[PDB]
């Protein structure tokens, strides 16, 4: 087991990772900006460092001052969480170059998954389905870019190769608007990630996102952890996740499932990931990979039993998986709910001191978060505050829990979109299941 290690990270998932490596036996060493010194995990690890002010770029983005940390108490690894710097090839590098273990895959595979073209042509390769698409990026022949839409059949999409979450890209319905759109995705690429490459699928109208959970270990042997489906979002941003998906019977999890773990042993992947689809007539596509810890974790650990962190930190400490493929069974059913500091009206972010606070308990309620009675929400970060995970036996109990959880959770001093969660849980399509990618801006548009 690792003796120590850096928590590369904040919030809620910094806690989340200091839970597992107490559990374990493992060090703690809290790096944190100063505007974060109260932080829970902070104030409970072993050793803290500030390593800079308030602003990400100069403290958990700032891959110096986080690598010095690690220099400076002898720690042996980092964990980068989630968002941040977790699937930053260059600091994955940076931190084997200078003699410290990453908490993730090599950075080569980092780098390949990061590159939405060559991800998709590994993909490909390895048996997995993916989008009907261009199989390559698109050059400047019109005449070969129209004949792929022809093949593909319209409606299509062009995605750039350097982008992540659902970041510029653009539908074409035909020829017409096909030159134009090519050209203008390349364009707003080239701002974001000076990289103009761009790529061709054919467009989902209605499709569920649902992605696959894996643990491999770097020796041959890869795990699939069934799927969550992660539809419920608001302009890129996921509000509810669940897992198992509804819908998704024995035999599709297993087909799908096998493919994603033989794809990681054909890549030599090696720790916690996540085979990102698109979910439509019952076909899965492939659309990306997660070389990280995500957010949404805890729902897949409440269903299988298997602690996700705390597999991390035994594949980075060199040990294969702790359990085989046919020991992981899918029981119950959970659901979560992200709580985040933002205003009901304007969804901008709403920080500022929680004055009274008091956690749901009880019978299968999970409370995720940083958050105490006085802390104050900084201004600098992203609005997710905790996490409400609620599971039972199947999806309607744990559905009746999450609402009562939800009810229960005092946040005050405060705005959250406690409410917003709450009529979520009472919405009569989310109650059936099934509800697609665009359900809650068209609800709430309604
Ligand atoms: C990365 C990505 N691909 C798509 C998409 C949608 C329809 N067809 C195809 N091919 N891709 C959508 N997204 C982003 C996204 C996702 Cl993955 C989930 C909800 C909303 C959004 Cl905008
Ligand atoms: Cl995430």
């Amino acid at each position: 087991m690792l003796d120590k290690i850096v928590i590369a990270n904040r919030g809620e998932i910094a806690l989340r990772i200091l839970r597992a490596c107490k559990e374990l036996g493992i060090k703690t060493v809290a790096v944190h900006s100063s505007a974060d010194r109260d932080l829970k995990h902070v104030l409970l690890a072993d050793e803290t460092v500030c390593i800079g002010p308030a602003p990400s770029v100069k403290s958990y983005l700032n891959i110096p001052a986080i690598i010095s940390a690690a220099e400076i108490t002898g720690a042996v690894a980092i964990h980068p969480g989630y968002g941040f710097l977790s699937e930053n090839a260059n600091f994955a590098e940076q931190v084997e170059r200078s003699g410290f273990i990453f908490i993730g895959p090599k950075a080569e595979t980092i780098r390949l998954m990061g590159d939405k073209v060559s991800a998709i042509a590994a993909m490909k390769k390895a048996g997995v389905p993916c989008v009907p698409g261009s199989d390559g990026p698109l050059g400047d022949d019109m005449d070969k870019n129209r004949a792929i839409a022809k093949r593909i059949g319209y409606p299509v999409i062009i995605k750039a190769s350097g982008g992540g979450g659902g970041r510029g890209m653009r539908v074409v319905r035909g020829d017409a608007e096909l030159a134009q759109s090519i050209s203008m995705t390349r364009a707003e690429a080239k701002a974001a990630f000076s990289n103009d490459m761009v790529y061709m699928e054919k467009y989902l109208e209605n499709p569920r996102h649902v992605e696959i959970q894996v643990l491999a270990d770097g020796q041959g042997n890869a795990i699939y952890l069934a799927e969550r489906d992660c539809s419920m979002q608001r302009r890129h941003q996921k509000v509810v996740e669940e897992a198992p998906a509804p819908g998704i019977t024995p035999e599709l999890r297993r087909y799908i499932g096998e493919r994603c773990a033989k794809a990681c042993v054909d890549i030599g992947y090696r720790g916690a990931g996540t085979f990102e689809f698109l979910f439509e007539n019952g076909e899965f596509y492939f659309i990306e990979m997660n070389t990280r810890i995500q957010v949404e974790h805890p729902v897949t650990e409440m269903i299988t039993g298997v602690d996700l962190i705390k597999e991390q930190l035994r594949i980075a400490a060199g040990q294969p998986l702790s359990i085989k493929q046919e020991e992981v069974h899918v029981r119950g059913h959970a659901v979560e709910c992200r709580i985040n500091a933002e205003d009901p009206n304007t969804f901008l972010p709403s920080p500022g001191k929680i004055t009274r606070f008091h956690a749901p308990g009880g019978f299968g309620v999970r409370w995720e978060s940083h958050i105490y009675a006085g802390y104050t929400v900084p201004p600098y970060y992203d609005s997710m505050i905790g996490k409400l995970i609620c599971y039972g036996e199947n999806r309607d109990v744990a559905i009746a829990r999450m609402k009562n959880a939800l009810q229960e959770l005092i946040i005050d001093g405060i705005k959250t979109n406690v409410d917003l969660q709450i009529r979520i849980m009472n919405d009569e399509n989310f109650q059936h299941g099934g509800t697609n990618i665009h359900y809650l801006e068209k609800k709430l548009g309604l």
